[PDB]
């Protein structure tokens, strides 16, 4: 695809994210780069309005699959790139099991050289000193296959996949993801044969950075066909 | 601690495996660097006998737990750096569920100025066509934080925990790890309060390398003590 093009190389990256999870409003920022040639993403993430009132690891996959590395002869199976420049809209529910879910609606696209995504997010029934709003999760993020599909009637893909965040005592914090993609712009995208995704995740401290935040670096490839 | 004083700055480490699982020998050879301040780990470890005749996967426990990061208010705890630079000596049992076990000893310790991990694993009762020798595991790593404990009787450390290696068919492996770690030599180390590691590991294949090979990133942090 034409839209392909604008990955070669290194592309700076924005993230800006609105949030409100049971009332508690926050808003997070992060800038970096991507380099999809290789599926590598390195980005430090902000929490601008203060202390983050969920984990970090919690908000991870809402914070640009366009990166994903293609290998050549699935470059055709990449709705991602497809929609560039003008972009795409994802949208989540994220069901946290016998806890609250979140709901969110971003939007990807260039503006200039830089990838941006924007995000709106709202959480509802979550429970005080549950593993959410108790802050009981592991600072890491595990690696499972996220399965893309064709959403023909929408002109984009959706997905469905289980994010498991471990628990400070052992246990598992299920989070169903539940995923629909579609283009912002006219004009062809590509939509993909079934295939999926694999992520692997490195969360991290500046040491020298004194607001709530988090490093993360990110290896992302597609497989499957 | 003393031997914390040789983890400044970025330390070559060497990593060597003689392997025999069900009656099939092989061997690894790794090299990289760690750096503790950082808690990170670069290391490349190649088959040096051909293809290797388990997943990559389920050797990434055997193949440096002196490269963690402990924050200063955790220092005292920090045994693994407090046996350098004559080491300690590293013992797993590790039962893959429904499977066979492996069975690990490894001396780690300082040779000159490489820090160098030396193992020794026999692996029994694995299934021909099971996960590990039927090579079905994923080429990732999940992990979970990892909770030592003094061992006062062996002057050294301990840890039970469980990894969990996905499976192609979506189902899942679990391994079962028992770990007992004592020093090599005489001189005083740090016993620590319980705590924990967490590892967080990336797993790639150098597009250069022609060998069966492993290319694995780490960063290690521990944590779980609030003084
Ligand atoms: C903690 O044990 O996490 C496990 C949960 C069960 C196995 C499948 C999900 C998984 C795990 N690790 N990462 N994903």
């Amino acid at each position: 695809s034409k839209g392909e093009e604008l990955f070669t190389g290194v592309v700076p990256i924005l993230v800006e994210l609105d949030g409100d999870v049971n009332g508690h409003k926050f808003s997070v920022r992060g800038e970096g780069e991507g380099d999809a040639t290789n599926g590598k993403l390195t980005l430090k993430f902000i929490c601008t309005t203060g202390k983050l009132p969920v984990p970090w690891p919690t908000l991870v996959t809402t914070l640009v699959q366009c990166f994903s590395r293609y290998p050549d002869h699935m470059k055709r199976h990449d709705f991602f790139k497809s929609a560039m420049p003008e972009g795409y809209v994802q949208e989540r529910t994220i069901s946290f099991k016998d806890d609250g879910t979140y709901k969110t609606r971003a939007e990807v696209k260039f503006e200039g050289d830089t990838l941006v995504n924007r995000i709106e997010l709202k959480g509802i029934d979550f429970k005080e000193d549950g593993n959410i709003l108790g802050h009981k999760l592991e600072y890491n993020f595990n690696s499972f296959n996220v399965y893309i599909t064709a959403d023909k009637q929408k002109n984009g893909i959706k997905a469905n996949f289980k994010i498991r965040h471990n628990v400070e005592d052992g246990s598992v914090q299920l989070a169903d993801h539940y995923q629909q993609n579609t283009p912002i712009g006219d004009g062809p995208v590509l939509l993909p044969d079934n295939h999926y995704l694999s992520t692997q995740s490195v969360l991290s401290k500046d040491p020298n950075e004194k607001r709530d935040h988090m490093v993360l670096l990110e290896f992302v490839t597609a497989a499957g066909i």
